[PDB]
């Protein structure tokens, strides 16, 4: 499957792509404002994520740090990134269909549109100014808007027991972005697409 990753932000981002225990494609790359990077994701990939990272420094070996979404200090991510990270999430070729969503469960850093480039389903978007409107207690000093689990480490926010409800914090993310997951047991906003669809992830779509 192809994923075209487009940075429409006025600032550089370092795109990342992983399934948690492995890179997808090269795993990460710099995208200056306006740049597009097309990756190949193996059919059947389950639990893949794409995100942006901000305010990164890398040495000539590809080692360094980002202020949001850092993946073990690597340019080429092999693992998931440090919150806050707006997440484009997907599982491909799962009994004949693909499943896509955007999640704010691990916070928000950069606005995102995640849409098919092929027929048969709709895209999803979270492009509201979540950083600017972020509740004070959720603001990440390093940049972005943290989820409540990251900040407070409670069973209720982290849904540890598999019993949790919406919270004042989850409802903030849901109000700004109805079409993204705001907490673990949110009513799903997952879109079913034809198996083997292709996609575009646009940072700063609006």
């Amino acid at each position: 499957a192809t994923f075209e990753i487009v940075n429409r932000c006025s600032y550089t981002v370092w795109a990342a792509a992983s399934k948690g225990d492995a890179a997808l494609d090269a795993g990460g790359r710099q995208l200056n404002s306006g740049e597009s990077w097309t990756i190949n994701v193996e059919p059947g990939t389950n639990g893949g994520k794409i995100w942006a990272r901000t305010d990164c420094y890398f040495d000539d070996s590809g080692s360094g740090i980002c202020k949001t979404g850092d993946c073990g200090g690597l340019l080429r991510c092999k693992r998931f990134g440090r919150p806050p990270t707006t997440l484009a999430e997907f599982s491909l070729n799962q009994y004949g269909k693909d499943y896509i969503d955007i999640s704010n469960i691990k916070g928000f850093n950069v606005p995102m549109n995640f849409s098919p480039t092929t027929r048969g389903c709709r895209g999803v978007r979270c492009a509201a100014d979540i950083v600017g409107q972020c509740p004070a207690k959720l603001k990440a000093p390093g940049g972005g808007c943290n989820d409540a689990c990251t900040v407070f480490q409670t069973s209720e926010y982290c849904c540890t027991t598999g019993k949790c409800g919406p919270t004042e914090y989850s409802r903030f993310f849901k109000r700004l972005c109805p079409d993204a997951f705001s907490y673990v047991l949110d009513k799903p906003t997952t879109v079913t697409c034809p198996g083997s669809s292709n996609y575009r992830v646009t940072f700063c779509p609006t």
